[PDB]
């Protein structure tokens, strides 16, 4: 069997496909409505949830692009933000496209602050969203917080126009300091080592758990295949998570493989303990215990 | 901008449940994607018959169909999964070179063969996953015009990315042409647009556009410039019946005029058995040329 056929394991896991549905609707909107909608969502979410500050290295990497926009006159600033949302082919859009998700997020965090302050052209006063756009924002505001932040993440990542620029890799947590997870029902060493090395930012140890051709599938994305690609993903995108697995189930699979599904919560360093996303992991392990495939799913509700 | 013009009549109520539903579909495991379509196809076929693919189309897909028919059953199932997964294989590359009609004709013939048992069918008694059953429920709840647009997009999105299309039909003889009538709208450019498209007269039709003008099909990005728009007309827009009903005409910036028309459109795949609810949004420059036209599938007849 293939990586792609393995996507079908635990086929009855209830993934939150309202998230990609909602991003698809969002993507249909006119660019100015896209930007206003996110401005509205950001302002209202900010009443009860504060975004962590972007890292210093991140801000340094986005600094030249931010300066360029801040130096523009107001009509030109608005046009540059529209170019990003439209995925137009421009130098700024190409630069944005070369960035990891964290750098893109930190770029918009800083523009958000500047718009609140009046230093970068704000959404026009009294702006009203289009018919479709107001419905999309209603949908977003009805979602669990973990689903809301995932919609915003995808909206930010999808902007710009397609060299890879990412933050420096943090040193792994010192061995003495590491905590170990406990999962009801699951003593599988590979699963436990996966969770514990990821919580420690120990990506060189983590990648060693994979088969050479192994894949990792993030929520709502295609599998990332092979150790080179999966390690790059870990280093660019997977730093400083907190995985909090709760319970699991272990079953035999074809050809002497084992499949394990674990559910629990995950926190992103952008929100710390203020947002706990509901997550399932679905592992397919070969006979030696190596990870041939792991999918990470955002779940439809805690009921999942 | 072309992109800023996407915002005209911003309050037109597009059926964004269609791209939402496509996004959810696209998350599914490949075998569930194929079974789901098989199920929708079978149930829709009890009240709607798909027109036969044209002879030229069938000839163009003939070699790929023969190759699949020659495979043993496990390999046929694998080939159809490769298509649904967008895997990189020769068959997937060939499929991706085809226009939508050729892809549709390829699946129409495989559908007939699966019904007959000559090509590996969906396993007897197959049950969809949790997410997949919800996706199919959504589809079955949509208007028929929205259902067929979902199936069209699912078919078009398969394969892996030379352009192969059916031959262009000769324009309808002029003595035989009918003329549309639109309540409220006597604009010659809008009327010539509808009438030339209904006559398959793409050379005359393209002449209504500005050099840099664009056409935006339902839920797709603008197709920009006369070369690209004419190619689109010739590959994809043959044998439609546009039945505009009424419209509204307003001034726009820089001496332009914007016109929105609503009505129905029939595709030759279903003839008069499916009438899709459609809006056209035109932006015409001061000389009457089309700078931008968007074609939208509407959320319900209540948007007409
Ligand atoms: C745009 C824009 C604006 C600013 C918007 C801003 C500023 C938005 C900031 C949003 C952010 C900060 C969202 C962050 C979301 C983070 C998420 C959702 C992280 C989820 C990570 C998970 C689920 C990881 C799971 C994993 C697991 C557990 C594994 O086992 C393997 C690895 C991996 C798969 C990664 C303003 C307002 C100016 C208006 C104009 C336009
Ligand atoms: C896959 C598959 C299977 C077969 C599926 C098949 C066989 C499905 C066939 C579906 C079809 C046949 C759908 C056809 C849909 C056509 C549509 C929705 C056309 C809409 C056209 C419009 C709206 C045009 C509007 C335009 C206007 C008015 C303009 O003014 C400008 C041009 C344009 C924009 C084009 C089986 C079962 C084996 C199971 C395994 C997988």
């Amino acid at each position: 069997f293939t990586i792609d056929s393995a996507r079908g394991i635990f086929p009855n896991t209830l993934a939150a496909d309202v998230v990609p549905a909602t991003i698809a609707r969002f993507s249909q909107l006119n660019a100015e409505d896209q930007l206003a909608l996110i401005w509205f969502a950001y302002l209202e979410m900010g009443k009860t949830l504060t975004i962590a500050a972007p890292g210093a290295a991140s801000m340094q990497l986005a600094e030249n692009a931010l300066k360029e926009i801040q130096a523009m006159g107001p009509l030109q600033q608005t046009q540059a933000m529209c170019d990003l949302a439209n995925r137009a082919d421009t130098p700024l859009c190409r630069t944005y496209a070369s960035w990891s998700p964290n750098i893109k997020l930190g770029f918009w965090y800083r523009l958000g602050e500047l718009m609140e302050q009046g230093f970068v052209a704000p959404i026009p006063a009294g702006y009203q969203l289009s018919a479709n756009a107001n419905a999309v924002l209603a949908t977003i505001q009805g979602l669990e917080s973990g689903q809301q932040i995932t919609v915003l993440l995808n909206a930010v990542v999808d902007m710009g126009f397609t060299k890879r620029i990412a933050e420096p890799v943090v040193p792994p947590q010192d061995t003495a300091s590491r905590t170990k997870v406990s999962i009801e029902g699951v003593t599988n060493a590979t699963v436990l080592n996966y969770m514990d090395n990821l919580n420690a930012n120990d990506f060189d140890t983590l990648i060693e758990l994979f088969t050479s051709d192994g894949a990792l599938q993030p929520p709502f994305q295609r599998p990332i295949v092979g150790k080179e690609n999966v390690l790059r993903f870990f280093r660019e995108e997977c730093q400083n998570l907190k995985l909090i697995p709760e319970r699991g189930v272990t079953e035999p699979a074809e050809d002497g493989f084992t499949q394990i599904k674990v559910t629990g919560k995950v926190q992103t360093p952008w929100f710390g303990g203020n947002v706990g996303m509901n997550i399932a992991w679905r592992f397919l392990l070969n006979p030696e215990g190596k990870i041939f495939f792991v999918a990470i799913d955002l779940l439809a509700s805690p009921k999942e």
